[PDB]
């Protein structure tokens, strides 16, 4: 009850930032995340005992892959965080509940391969599952912790708002599903134009919540150079793995998973810039204003790949 989460100096300060960096130090990140909960949502909106066993159910169902991993959840919900600190009163209390939870569960028992590999290997998750496969399973994996004896952090919502708080979740989990992005971009694009966004239009809602979980989901793009530039490294240590599996099954990869290809990342990651990212952080600026500041640190890292094809560094 009167029991608050406090973090160092720095930390305090920083978490506060979109470009903030967790830090390599992993037994502090449950605690990071239950200070973002605590100012988020409140000290009340869910149990200590069973928040906490939450938590660390979560973390177990995370593997140990390069880049779909523990730290990149606590990552994407920090920049939800900040999102949601950032628009105060344009989010209810359910959402900023159910889109913390969200994002620590977003990639929930991720293997280190896309949709696609998945398919072409004929993985039983692709005949359950035939399109976002992951994704749903994520979600299956969310619910499957929440029942967990003693995990139910939200068992004092009613039943209305028990379903409307995991529909918020299985939305937001789906939306990750990045071939869903640019139709859900194009749409609000279209709609912020010509006037037609309503945010009391539900439908319009979950379009800018998928919007927010894309964003949170790319959020690398968005820190200091070298933090983008490190977490690349893990990014392409897993998209080369699946290439190296792709060849194995006889099929060549695309040229962003073979390791072959190496010498293609620079220019691969202006186009991944200038197609997903700066678009992304674009619509989000225009639908929601104060998250200038993940447009304006995309632009900043889409020119320092610039110079790396200028041999510049
Ligand atoms: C955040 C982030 C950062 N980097 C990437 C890789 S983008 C990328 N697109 C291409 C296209 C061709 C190509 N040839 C050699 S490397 C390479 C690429 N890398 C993806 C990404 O997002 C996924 C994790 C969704
Ligand atoms: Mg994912
Ligand atoms: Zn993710």
């Amino acid at each position: 009850g009167l029991m608050q989460f406090t973090l160092p100096v720095r930390l305090c300060k920083e978490i506060e930032l979109f470009h903030f960096d967790i830090g390599p130090f992993e037994n502090m990140w449950p605690g990071i995340f239950v200070y973002m909960v605590h100012r988020s949502c409140g000290t009340s909106c869910f149990e200590l005992e069973k928040l906490c066993r939450f938590i660390m159910s979560v973390k177990k169902n995370y593997r140990r892959v390069p880049y779909h991993n523990w730290k990149h959840a606590v990552t994407v919900a920090h920049c939800m965080y900040a999102i949601l600190q950032n628009n105060h009163t344009l989010f209810t209390d359910l959402e900023r509940k159910g889109l913390l939870i969200a994002c620590l569960c977003h990639d929930l028992d991720h293997r280190g391969f896309s949709n696609s590999y998945l398919q072409k290997f004929d993985h039983p998750l692709a005949a359950l599952y035939s399109t976002s496969t992951m994704e749903q399973h994520h979600f299956s994996q969310t619910v499957s912790i929440l029942q967990l004896e003693g995990h139910n952090i939200f068992s004092t919502l009613s039943s209305s708002e028990y379903e409307q708080v995991l529909e918020i979740i299985r939305k937001a989990i789906i939306a990750t599903d990045l071939a869903l992005y640019f139709g859900n971009r194009k749409q609000l694009e279209e709609m912020y134009q010509t006037g037609s966004l309503n945010l009391n239009n539900q439908s319009h809602r979950d379009r800018v919540i998928g919007l927010m979980m894309t964003a949170c989901d790319l959020c690398s793009v968005t820190k200091l150079w070298p933090v983008t530039k490190l977490t690349a490294n893990d990014i392409y240590a897993e998209f080369w793995a699946e290439g190296d599996e792709m060849k194995k099954l006889g099929i060549q990869p695309i040229p962003m998973m073979d390791r072959d290809k190496k010498d293609e990342v620079p220019q691969g990651q202006l186009g991944f810039y200038n197609a997903v990212a700066i678009p992304c952080y674009t619509t989000l600026t225009q639908i929601l204003p104060p998250t200038e500041p993940l447009l304006k640190a995309c632009r900043d890292n889409l020119s320092q790949w610039e110079k790396v094809i200028r041999g510049e560094e």
